[PDB]
């Protein structure tokens, strides 16, 4: 996270931090006690015993509670940045309670409207390229860019449907390398989305890209 303040505890209590072979890899969205939602590409493609899900705590590296993943399914369309979630089963089930909570999804058919305020969280990278991550959860809040805008930054066929931007217009607050698959939730602290792709990070005139849960709720719902 570019441009953000430090998450307190309780904040975000289906936040995940994933870690692939030991280090920091993405963030993710605990649905139920034995179900990931993650981006698609940080999954896609890699072996499954190389991750590893913490929820329950600020720290990606210690506490909260661990566990191991037992299947990984991509959307069905996932294609590079398009339809960018994956579902992941956990061979630990993990009960809310606590600092521990479960996800409330955007409905089927909803869309961010442009303007509206948005919060995102993760344990990426706080510069482009940056040389160390941070321990601890970190958030910032960007308004919605609505898809026309977003089309006219990156271009028309590169912003889908299944896709949703936010920032600020100067830059200076974003989503960063390592925050892939993390949440954005709205205004009422419903998830909306992941954590997907941009043109470098926190730039002028290149918003973050999300993938939209409510576009996506069906495959969702269909491997919760």
């Amino acid at each position: 996270i570019v441009g953000g303040t430090s998450a307190s505890a309780g904040d975000f209590p289906f936040i995940v931090s994933i870690s692939r072979n030991g280090g920091p890899w993405c963030g993710g969205s605990l649905l139920n006690a034995n179900t990931v939602l993650t981006a698609a590409h940080c999954v896609s493609g890699y072996a499954q015993s190389g991750f590893q899900i913490r929820a329950g705590s600020l720290s990606r590296t210690s506490g909260g509670i661990t566990s191991s993943l037992s299947s990984v399914r991509v959307h069905p369309s996932y294609s590079g940045n398009n339809n960018d979630l994956a579902i992941l089963k956990l061979s630990t089930s993990i009960p809310s309670g606590g600092n521990i909570g479960y996800a409330r999804l955007a409905a089927s058919g909803s869309d961010p409207v442009a303007g509206s305020s948005a919060t995102v969280a993760g344990w990426g990278a706080t510069s482009e390229g940056g040389s160390s991550t941070p321990v601890n959860l970190l958030k910032v809040t960007v308004p919605i860019v609505s898809r026309a805008t977003c089309r006219a930054q990156y271009g028309t066929s590169a912003i889908t449907n299944q896709m949703f931007c936010a920032g600020v217009s100067s830059g200076g607050k974003d989503s960063c390398q390592g925050d892939s698959g993390g949440p954005i939730v709205d205004s009422s602290n419903t998830l909306i989305g992941a954590v997907s792709w941009g043109n470098g990070c926190a730039r002028p005139n290149y918003s973050g890209v999300y993938a939209s849960v409510g576009a996506l709720r069906s495959f969702i719902d269909t491997y919760a």
